[PDB]
């Protein structure tokens, strides 16, 4: 069975759950970001709270695509995880059989192509609040294998009417369809405590995005109007339609044309077009960008930048507060999700027996922080000459150097 | 067969797939960037989402050509990869036969001309979202060889109506044509999770490009109008057409001409031409350029520049955060694509047997970061005098010095 105890039947693993839903694969995103107003955004969020996640997912995708600063921040945050070395470790004080199981799982993950793509797809749940990856199960003789990992759009799911924390497929029915066991890797990182609909970071970031969009569009319009002044022509009674058209064309082309002549009975008045500055717009854009930076990566390095300054402890100063905390949180949550969803089916299908769930191997990301070799290498000799018996295992582990074999 | 399991037939390798499509080679780009408005750009993107990639590809090419800042950023990013040393390594704990296969593949890649051009062509997928390179297969006796690598424009492909993630050639039919196995090296880097149409970076960068283009054009127009003032001449009733023309020419040339005389019954009024500054335009250009820099290369070194400051750890400070992450991501994705597309056909055609796919050799890029030799050389003697047995293999690998032979 799975970790949650639901019965597992190997018959349903031959075909993906969504195969019998050919309607989903033919859908196109509705792009709800175009022509978006604060009222529309509020309605979208409220409806999403009630189980209509399609519009929210499409809006989040548009928001990711249309904002360069937000996209850069999210990409940097995800690439931070994608570059971490990982390993599979056996449970606490594991036995020989458990160690062998962990070693086999580690070897299987090493030789499993598409792991990086799986991690990238799973990390989308950081912003979207939940990411679902469908599994393709195949048999190369007697051992089950994940053939491929398919990322399904968040717009394909909904909320259970009887449960606000349980996701279901959109199968044209009011209650949707329950997710098949062992058929998905659902990643639901928890930045804030609440239901799944409210758990996305883009829900926090939506309003600054709209503020920045409005400011940028208004600035573009004002830059378009800038330049020549608006000038209005006046004509006396008894001016025919042809003369009216001639005066109109003359006024229209007068800005580009340096000189022109009109009868003394006519008049042209040059009125202010748009006089001001870009200061308000740019102030709003900077405020929104700082808010986005703080919300995504913390207000110590991105928005209120940590500035330059090297040194042996500079790495620690830059990392440990804020950056290390965020990195560790994301890595630990991703590792927990993976150990729950991918490691367990492999252990319970590819190996004999029914090992207890509490003793399953856990995937661990390498969060080791580079320690100053020079300072500590200076420090050891004094301590050892004093008489302290420092274990070599601690040194080898903390320095990153492996133990002799 | 290929990695995806599709049957492979050596009969079709004698001729390129596109040879029977002589119509494609005679096409010319439509240049959709000229006369581009936000509505046109939105329509282009939406249509591309639906499988019309021709217009999107041509727009991306124009965008690359017409923006100097964006072009410089993309060229720098790609040249970063092009300068990395690479090697082919055998699988985990490989056997003698596998080691020989890996060595032969490494020798073949070393002596294969046009590798750098292949890497450059593949890296175009970073911005375009997908790059297709056609292969020319030839037999120098008993061993198949890639005669040349041909990069085909992204405008030559489309989306499968029944699948939004599968590309097909444009053969005048609604469904296009499936890509021949072993006939292409398709590189599809994944910056964001989604379909192939939405996966390009230029899709994110399009809007800042349009903002900058509008600002620059408006500034150029305003600089053209700047200088002399617009001056309007007025004439009384009873002024004949010849006198009207004389007054018009006098007004037209009055700005260049320092002095002129008119009857007291006439009048010339000098009105403001264009009074303001370049501040709004330049502010918009700077905002767009900063957005492009952040989106392409990260907001730590390019847009918000890291500034000067040397030191032993300066290399790490500049690289590890942002620059190292991006370099490693791009290099790993390119290596995976190459190992999938080019290494496998060579292994399965140029050598006997049917080696298992999981044990295929993998191309690896040298991502080793220069480590401070002096500090660490100071550090070792203390540790070794303490009693730690540090392996020499770790030292030789990390320093870049090769092991004695």
């Amino acid at each position: 069975v799975d970790v949650y105890g639901n019965p597992i039947r190997t018959q349903q693993l031959r075909e993906p759950q969504t195969s019998r839903l050919a309607g989903l694969a033919k859908e196109f995103a509705q792009h709800p970001a175009k022509g978006l107003t604060p009222a529309k955004l509020a309605r979208i969020l409220v409806e999403a709270e009630q189980g209509n996640l399609q519009a929210q997912a499409e809006l989040f995708m548009d928001m990711e695509e249309r904002d360069a600063h937000l996209f850069a921040e999210m990409s940097k945050r995800k690439r931070a995880i994608l570059g971490l070395d990982w390993a599979v470790e056996p449970p606490r004080n594991a036995s020989a059989a458990e160690k062998a199981d962990a070693d086999y799982l580690h070897e299987l993950l090493l030789d499993l192509e598409g792991l990086e793509d799986l991690l990238l797809d799973a990390l989308d749940g950081i912003g979207h609040g939940y990411s679902c990856i469908e599994l393709e199960w195949a048999l190369q003789g007697r051992e089950w294998m994940p053939l491929a990992f398919h990322h399904r759009p968040q717009s394909w799911f909904q909320l259970n009417p009887e449960d606000q924390n349980e996701l279901r497929l959109r199968d044209n029915s009011p209650a949707g369809e329950a997710l098949q066991p062992f058929g998905w890797i659902i990643h639901r990182p928890r930045a804030r405590s609440g239901y799944v609909a409210r758990s996305g970071l883009f829900r926090v970031l939506a309003w600054p995005y709209l503020f920045r969009h409005y400011a940028t569009s208004d600035l573009a319009e004002m830059l378009e109007i800038y330049g020549l002044p608006i000038r209005l022509g006046k004509y006396p009674p008894g001016t025919a339609d042809e003369e009216k058209a001639t005066l109109l064309r003359a006024v229209t082309g007068l800005g580009h044309a340096a000189a022109g002549i009109i009868p003394e009975t006519m008049a042209i008045d040059f009125q202010q077009a748009a006089q001001g500055s870009s200061d308000p717009f740019l102030a709003m854009m900077r405020q929104s960008e700082d808010a986005i930076s703080k919300a995504v990566l913390g207000g110590t390095l991105t928005s209120t930048t940590s500035q330059s300054g090297g040194g042996a402890f500079a790495l620690g100063q830059v990392h440990n507060e804020v950056r290390h905390d965020l990195l560790a949180s994301d890595a630990r949550q991703l590792a927990a999700t993976l150990s729950r969803d991918l490691l367990w089916p492999l252990l319970v299908l590819n190996r004999p027996g029914s090992p207890d769930v509490r003793r399953a191997p856990r995937l661990v990301f390498d969060l080791r922080e580079q320690a100053d070799i020079t300072s500590m290498a200076q420090s050891i000799p004094a301590l050892v000459n004093v008489g302290l018996e420092i274990p070599s295992a601690w040194v080898y582990d903390k320095l990153g150097i492996p133990q002799p074999a």
